[PDB]
């Protein structure tokens, strides 16, 4: 469960596949 996905934004998570649009610090998409 506490995996600390991360991000200043969406550009922070693009990583994680698309954009992986972003929560202020919490990239609750990567997934």
């Amino acid at each position: 469960t506490p995996y600390p996905v991360n991000c200043k934004t969406d550009r922070d998570c693009v990583m994680c596949g698309l954009g992986i649009s972003c929560k202020n610090g919490y990239c609750q998409g990567c997934t």
